[PDB]
């Protein structure tokens, strides 16, 4: 199965100067509940603003650059690498990631951040005419987490 995993706001934004424009632990634990255990494909720019591979589980990183080579990760160098991966494969961002892939995922599991952020990466627009709403569950709220939330599970129509 390849999937996308991802947290946007209301306008789609995903990241600001590299990094998360929001604070939710909850959405940590969501992408730890999914992809432990599984893949995670991510563009170089992601990776290193995260800084190391997330434990327990397989990460991967697309570059072009041929001297990547980084301890717990593997690298791939095209998007046709992609589809020899085995297991449930979760393509994890950043924009330029989710713009090649989005037209070619079987699945979607997306956090809506229900605020507005400044931003200067994007998720693709989609509409729901392509995508069934599999699931819909509110975040719930906490002192630790104080953003409203939707984890949105879509599967391609
Ligand atoms: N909120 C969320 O769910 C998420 C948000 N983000 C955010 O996204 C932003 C980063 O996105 P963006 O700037 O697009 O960067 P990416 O993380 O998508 O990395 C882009 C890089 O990936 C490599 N790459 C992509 N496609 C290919 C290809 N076809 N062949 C070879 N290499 C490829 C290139 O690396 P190289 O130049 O080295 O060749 C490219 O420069 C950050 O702000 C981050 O916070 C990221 C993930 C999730
Ligand atoms: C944890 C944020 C997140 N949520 C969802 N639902 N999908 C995603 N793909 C991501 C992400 C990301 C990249 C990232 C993660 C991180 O903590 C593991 C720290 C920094 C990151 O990029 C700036």
């Amino acid at each position: 199965t390849l999937s996308i995993l991802v947290a946007h706001d209301l306008q789609r934004v995903i990241g600001f100067e590299n990094q998360l424009p929001w604070h939710l632990p909850n959405d940590l634990k969501h992408v730890k509940k999914l992809s432990t255990g599984h893949t995670l494909v991510m563009g170089r720019k992601t990776f290193e603003s995260i800084g190391k591979p997330l434990p327990n589980r397989r990460n991967v990183v697309l570059t072009s650059d041929t001297s990547f080579n980084v301890e717990g990760v593997d690298v791939i160098h095209s998007i046709e690498d992609i589809y020899q991966l085995p297991g449930h494969v979760f393509i994890f961002g950043g924009q330029t990631l989710f713009e090649e892939m989005i037209d070619k995922v079987d699945d979607m599991y997306i956090t809506v951040i229900e605020g507005k952020f400044r931003g200067d990466t994007f998720f693709p627009p989609y509409t729901f005419e392509d995508w069934e709403v599999a699931s819909s569950v509110e975040g719930k709220l906490d002192e630790k987490n104080t953003i409203p939330h939707t984890f949105l599970h879509l599967i391609r129509k």
